[PDB]
């Protein structure tokens, strides 16, 4: 329940984040001045499995929900495991307006 939440704008090509919960900032070490307006990929690094990343990339392309485990890094460079679940939010016309994401640090 110590999960975090963010919102990405799907009307912009690179799904930049337009909102992040208090927790997301505190957990990652990053502040709004460095996350808002940017694609969430900045949390990835050397150990991030490119196959899981591809999985999210493809789901977003198709406007579908996706859940994957990714190794992410805090602002100080330290690693942590993030169980990410992305959900598309559509307008009545069927087009995708936003992407919602729930991040859970499952490092245990
Ligand atoms: C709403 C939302 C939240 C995301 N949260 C994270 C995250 O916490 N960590 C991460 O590594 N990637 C996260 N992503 C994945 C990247 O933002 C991006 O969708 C993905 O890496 C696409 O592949 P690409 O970087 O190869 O273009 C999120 C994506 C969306 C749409």
């Amino acid at each position: 329940l110590r999960h975090t939440f963010v919102v990405a704008d799907a009307t912009l090509p690179d799904c930049p984040l337009v909102y992040a919960s208090e927790g997301f900032y505190a957990m990652t070490g990053y502040g709004p001045d460095e996350v808002l307006g940017h694609n969430c990929r900045f949390l990835q690094g050397e150990g991030t499995d490119p196959k899981e990343v591809q999985k999210i990339r493809d789901a977003i392309k198709k406007g579908e929900a996706c859940s994957v485990r990714l190794l992410n890094y805090r602002k100080d460079g330290t690693p942590f495991w993030n169980l990410l679940t992305v959900t598309p939010i559509k307008t009545p016309d069927g087009r995708v307006s936003k992407f919602v994401g729930v991040q859970v640090d499952v490092t245990s």
